[PDB]
């Protein structure tokens, strides 16, 4: 009831940004591009449980990240996000889920997709339609996140958690 | 019928160019200097057969790649491209040939080099024949591409595939 | 009695200028942020005995040190630093000595938590009492440094040194 | 009768421009600070016999080189350089020399080390002596070498060459 997920996508998307919104509920607009490997942790009370969340966060300028073979292979779920305001963000997510089911543990590894800077309303490239679709060909779950604002952010990593806690009980 | 082939050479080459050429038939001049490990996939039907082709960029400024020892070992064929606008990368071709024919798999790997950057008709430094007379010495096809213009990009990726598919056609 | 420990933290913290303090007994205030994986050694006689000391230090921008699985797997103690002029560095502490404590051979490795910086007096952030708090929380000893000066140094190496002469005579 | 060496030392030493110097008998000033893992090849004839000679350059900015367990780990001799003027190379040399014992396969690996940059004698920091002095320590072969001039380059290599030809030959 120590629970282990991993952030990941593109440099930019807002990894850094979307777990701090939801450790420490709030933003902080400055963030280094990471060049490590962090996590934050912090006690949640679900379904009247013991979690030890850990949210690993890595860096954006990597797929050798899965590659980690301790820290990807030890977590549970991952959280893949992309920027609602470059497309070439979106694109890779195919590439992304897509890796992950490969190099993962399970065949259908626990996943859920969030589209960030989605208060980056004047700048919004990708449709919200399209994104839905992608969730659809994959049957994972989609919303659409600010680190600004912290809209959906909870609800996001709450539905993480509640996934796993499923495959833990399933188990 | 996933089939998985690797680009590699020098920085500045233009193999993140020449992958776009191919996937998506159009040129993006703007490419960062590759620092992660990149793929496009995208499915191809040749020889009345599914081809879902998976293919991976490596960053210019290593031999560390074929090092991977799971992106490299998982690859089947091996895209050698140069700068026929820089004498440099046409002379390191021996060593990146050579170290394949070591680090791989089979004796003989299945290589297509690629002279790119043809269209800098005014900048070309590597004389044709010379270019063709290394193909001859290890009796691997060349082709004189251009991710700009397109010129032989399609005919020489098809020819690695055509070659791999020959592999496993004999297997 | 080749005696091997590791110095970490995070960037800026002065664990390059810490072991020179020792090592050298004087303060080069000049230090390119660490980009490989550096030691100085040095023979120090402690309770009448040989002792060749090698002090490895590590680049601030990783966890994958540690990850390093014979330069960390190698090493007997840890030199855990942070600067009393950022918090986010002390706060760190905890994910620091939480990920040695798992990554680690002995459930509980032999740490000395030095506060460094003591000397900027008028940029101190860190409260003493607090520090020496999180010390009590996991009874690991703590040292307020300074490598501009020399505060403490050889007193918290020592320490370190005696604790793993300790261990090694356990056994 | 391929053999392999590795060239390693610190960041600015020259081990680039004395490899370069060796294969091709002229002198590039221009050298990127090497951020991959580079050779040149080259076949020699030393003792009426047929030597495809390997040269191995690394990157100055690790000692994670020799952590490359096939690169370090493939190689038979290796060629420690420093900059004679800087004393900073010179003092690693000790760090080297004694990384590579433990590191490396025999007790005792077959290294020559060169004091590099001797043509700016106006800059000269390393005392000839002193050079020598720990040359004798280790007992191994000491040549101040000059990638400019060319300068005792030859005569370096071919030392290392006739060193672990006669290890060879011992076998
Ligand atoms: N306005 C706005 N900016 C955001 C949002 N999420 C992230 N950012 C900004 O995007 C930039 C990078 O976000 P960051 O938190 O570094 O994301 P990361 O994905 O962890 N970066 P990297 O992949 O390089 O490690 C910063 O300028 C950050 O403030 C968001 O929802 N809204
Ligand atoms: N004119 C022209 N420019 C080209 C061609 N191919 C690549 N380039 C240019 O060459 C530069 C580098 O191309 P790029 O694709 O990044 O090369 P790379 O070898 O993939 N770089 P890296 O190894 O770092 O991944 C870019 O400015 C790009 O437009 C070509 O056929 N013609
Ligand atoms: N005033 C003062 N400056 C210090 C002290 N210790 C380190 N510094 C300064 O802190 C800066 C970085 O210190 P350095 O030793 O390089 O830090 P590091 O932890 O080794 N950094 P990295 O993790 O990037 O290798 C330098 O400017 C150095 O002078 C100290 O005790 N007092
Ligand atoms: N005058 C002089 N300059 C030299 C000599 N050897 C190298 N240099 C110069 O020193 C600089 C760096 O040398 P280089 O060969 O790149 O060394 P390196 O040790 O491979 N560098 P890195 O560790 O970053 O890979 C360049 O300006 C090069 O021209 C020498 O014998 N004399
Ligand atoms: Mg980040
Ligand atoms: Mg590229
Ligand atoms: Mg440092
Ligand atoms: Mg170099």
């Amino acid at each position: 009831y120590l629970i282990k997920f991993l952030a990941l996508g593109d440099s930019g998307v807002g990894k850094t940004s979307v777990l701090y919104q939801y450790t420490d509920g709030k933003f902080n607009s400055k963030f280094i591009t990471t060049v490590g490997i962090d996590f934050r942790e912090k006690t949640i009370y679900r379904n009247d449980k013991r979690i030890k969340l850990q949210l690993w966060d890595t860096a954006g300028l990597e797929r050798f990240r899965s590659l980690t073979t301790a820290f990807f292979r030890d977590a549970m779920g991952f959280l893949l996000l992309f920027d609602l305001t470059n497309e070439e963000s979106f694109l890779n997510v195919r590439n992304w889920i897509s890796q992950l089911k490969t190099h993962a543990y399970s065949e259908n590894p626990d996943i859920v997709l969030c589209g960030n800077k989605s208060d980056l309303e004047d700048e919004r490239v990708v449709a919200a339609a399209e994104a839905r679709q992608l969730a659809e060909h994959y049957g994972i779950p989609y919303f659409e996140t600010s680190a600004a604002n912290g809209t959906n952010i909870s609800q996001a990593i709450e539905m993480l958690l509640d996934l796993i806690m499923k495959r833990m009980e399933r188990s």
